[PDB]
């Protein structure tokens, strides 16, 4: 079904534009259908519900679990830094990601209607946090942490920072330059977590 | 008599925004839930965005109070302020409720432009004050090589914002009371020499 994947992408593209332009809650599957040049039934047929549609949209720009773990498993703690650095820098280099994350963080309310999308988002964040926790917990890495600083806290402090940077920059792109400022924005967190940084 | 009706409305709106999202909440529904006329809501708040703004103000610090706090050691003062900010996620239910609306229950479309602009303004203020604090000769010498006030204030804000955002999405991640010190530690240790 090639004919089928073509209508899927046409819908996601339309929905991306509309969600962005006017918010998820004010966007209906009926308006998406109409903008995609497609029947309301086709949208429902393909995506089942709005929450699921939004998911599928986010997946277009989430890293798969296997790829994360591969990169993190040479100093691991540098790999994590590099991953975080690239994450922040990609805000500029990938428009599609910038558009979709702007929807996620600026154009959408997590009411009952979007519960499925919230749960799967939590799950993905929980995964990243769990992998970092594990990384910091490894004997080779853990000895490098400052006194009283645990893997649990390290992973959460780090994630909050990345999240906050995304959130700040997407609310207001004037705050910094993801390209040239990413290294300096991340520096202090890594310097504060690890001794010999 | 007039302030009593104002708080009744903001309380109702807080409940509804939380329960069903801003977009799906109307001034009518707020009026109804507040036990008040549609006209009273419009009279007191004009429009949604302004209503939401007034709601946020119930829990934002005023500019004068921020500057007062930050102006023996102002770098410690900043830490303490940030620490209290995070810890208040638990100690003030009202703040938790309103910030959960701000970060989890609202979309910034044209309808809410007034609220977005004023929110930006408030974040810009905080960032500007920290930038200024780090820029002071006494504080600036304490920063590591290559670390500027511009970046310091932005790194720090992103952290606080991220912590709020993470915890409100998922309160299981950490305990604002006992974990705040440790979540903030590395940022301050990484920014300032003798921390």
């Amino acid at each position: 079904k090639e004919d089928s994947e073509k209508t899927r992408t046409a819908i996601l593209l339309a929905a991306e534009e509309l969600f962005l332009e006017k918010g998820v809650s004010h966007t209906s599957l009926e308006q998406i259908a109409r903008a995609a040049g497609v029947t309301r039934g086709a949208v429902y047929w393909h995506f089942q519900n709005k929450a699921h549609l939004f998911n599928e949209m986010l997946n277009q720009v989430r890293l798969p679990p296997e790829q994360l773990t591969e990169r993190l498993s040479s100093d691991p703690l540098r790999s994590l830094y590099d991953l975080c650095l690239e994450a922040v820098q990609s805000l500029l280099t990938q428009e599609k990601k910038r558009r979709i994350l702007t929807i996620l963080m600026q154009r959408c309310e997590f009411t009952e209607e979007l519960r499925e999308a919230q749960e799967r988002n939590n799950a993905f964040v929980q995964m990243f946090i769990e992998l970092c926790e594990q990384l910091f917990a490894r004997d080779e890495c853990r000895v490098r942490l400052h006194p009283g600083m645990t893997p649990r806290i390290a992973s959460r402090a780090l994630h909050a920072l990345i999240l906050g940077l995304f959130n700040d920059w997407l609310r207001d792109p004037r705050l910094f330059d993801p390209d040239t400022d990413a290294e300096h924005l991340l520096e202090p967190m890594f310097r504060g977590l690890v001794r010999d940084w």
